[PDB]
DNA sequence: TGTCCCTTCGCGTCTCT
DNA sequence: AGAGACGCGAAGGGACA
């Protein structure tokens, strides 16, 4: 495509077709996906050994191969997986899914090779579970996290009195080596000098870009409290709730402005920045707040709500754009649009709503009020889309009212709930004698899926705290609490 | 042009009261 | 109920060969 070599672009497009060909069945989006983050060697390599990967001792799925390949160094990983997957699975007892998960990142070769080399000395001499070692390694720069963990885990646990859980939490992100190193250096300083509980320091470090956040706090903590009247707790919030270095800096820079000119409480400013891409939200509310509280739009309170979530920027922009079209064209109050946008993935919901509202309301016979309810949760897009698919099959093949399906959908994780009802409603109702309404009741909550999955596992294989509770109790329990409630009872 | 490592950001799901 | 934690992963940048 680009410019350097000559004429061998044939060979590239040759292969591009043969991967739609018959070991893998790659669609366009996937080849694109590989080509994009993986590069051409990646695409070359998939083809290169696509039969070897599909069967043999590996028996990987296509989407697994895609997953491994579509990353910087993808080629290297694919080669390194062929070599090591069997030995890591047998000689160190990992699942394939685990080996893949290690591999599906930038520098997978380095991660895999380093696991092989250090999985024992960690699990043995530092009593770490393999789960934990995989966790540390399942990230960009895994080699470094692993390697650094080995070096510092004695030191961090002896001299600074940290739990191993905490060390793993820190290392189990991108930039582990850095966060670890930076903690070691700054833990005393931050603790004695700036007066922070080690718990808070670990909180901060246990995100991506922790090194930055630690350093930035040390520097900016005094100022934000002294000059800007923030509590250290409030500062730590920002620095560990996603905002990181960026948010802290942005807060300092934009705090006076948003309070004087745009008239917000610092309590709100913190709320807004205590999230991923605070910087983004903040800057977005600095603009846009006017045009939202004018161009009829909304109250500051409402704007703050929309912004106080991951990807607030997206939400605010999607609101300003689609607010008129939804309100005027599809007949929604601004109150509803705000509700829809006041969640993770607001942009996604609003957009999905606009395109599925009519579809649901004519073709599937829902009220708008219903659609809004479905949309007014985290992962709205997913529910709406799943409702669309699964409504007819749920009502016909499994005989539920719509009002029921909407109930199941109207909760965070709606998608999972619905899907899981589909899998389990039969086995539950016939094999263990539950009644749809019960199964629906269980599902109509947060954590509806794990509730159901738990409820089944229990009935099919009556785990240690057997009998005692009859089925109707387990149901009532699961509605009340869910998987927490059932696990909790099992522990008694 | 590939490989490896680091940081920021966005979406989705579950639980803790 | 809503806030907060957790998991997953895209995207963007830097360093070096």
């Amino acid at each position: 495509m680009q410019w350097s070599g000559a004429r061998a672009l044939e060979a590239l497009l040759t292969v591009a077709g043969e991967l739609r060909g018959p070991p893998l069945q790659l669609d366009t989006g996937q080849l694109l996906k590989i080509a994009k983050r993986g590069g051409v060697t990646a695409v070359e390599a998939v083809h290169a050994w696509r039969n070897a990967l599909t069967g043999a001792p590996l028996n990987l799925t296509p989407e697994q191969v895609v997953a491994i390949a579509s990353h910087d160094g993808g080629k290297q990983a694919l080669e390194t997986v062929q070599r090591l997957l069997p030995v890591l699975c047998q000689a160190h007892g990992l699942t394939p899914q685990q080996v893949v998960a290690i591999a599906s990142h930038d520098g997978g070769k380095q991660a895999l090779e380093t696991v092989q080399r250090l999985l024992p000395v960690l699990c043995q001499a530092h009593g770490l579970t393999p789960e934990q070692v995989v966790a540390i390694a399942s990230h960009d720069g895994g080699k470094q996290a692993l390697e650094t963990v080995q070096a510092l885990l004695p030191v961090l646990c002896q001299a600074h009195g940290l739990t191993p859980e905490q060390v793993v939490a820190i290392a189990s992100n991108g930039g582990g080596k850095q966060a670890l190193e930076t903690v070691q250096r700054l833990l005393p300083v931050l603790c004695q000098a700036h007066g922070l509980t080690p718990q808070q320091v670990v909180a901060i470090a246990s995100n991506g870009g922790g090194k930055q956040a630690l350093e930035t706090v040390q520097r900016l903590l005094p100022v934000l409290c002294q000059a800007h009247g923030l509590t250290p707790q409030q500062v730590v919030a920002i620095a560990s709730r996603g905002g990181g270095k960026q948010a802290l800096e942005t807060v300092q820079r934009l705090l006076p402005v948003l309070c004087q000119a745009h008239g917000l409480t610092p309590q709100q400013v913190v709320a807004i920045a205590s999230n991923n891409g605070g910087k983004q939200a903040l800057e977005t509310v600095q603009r846009l707040l006017p045009v939202l509280c004018q161009a009829h739009g909304l109250t500051p309170q409402q704007v703050v709500a929309i912004a106080s979530h991951d990807g607030g920027k997206q939400a605010l922009e999607t609101v300003q754009r689609l607010l008129p079209v939804l309100c005027q064209a599809h007949g929604l109050t601004p109150q509803q649009v705000v509700a829809i946008a006041s969640n993770n993935g607001g942009k996604q919901a609003l957009e999905t709503v606009q395109r599925l509202l009519p579809v649901l309301c004519q073709a599937h016979g829902l009220t708008p009020e219903q659609v809004v309810a479905i949309a007014s949760n985290g992962g709205g897009k997913q529910a709406l889309e799943t409702v669309q698919r699964l409504l007819p099959v749920l009502c016909q093949a499994h005989g539920l009212t719509p009002e029921q399906v909407v109930a199941i959908a109207s909760h965070d994780g709606g998608k999972q709930a619905l899907e899981t009802v589909q899998r389990l409603l039969p086995v539950l109702c016939q094999a263990h004698g539950l009644t749809p309404q019960q199964v629906v009741a269980i599902a109509s909550n947060g954590g509806g899926r794990p509730a159901l999955e738990s409820i089944v596992a229990q009935l099919s294989r009556p785990d240690p705290a057997l009998a005692a509770l009859t089925n109707d109790h387990l149901v009532a329990l699961a509605c009340l609490g869910g998987r927490p409630a059932l696990d909790a009872v099992k522990k008694l």
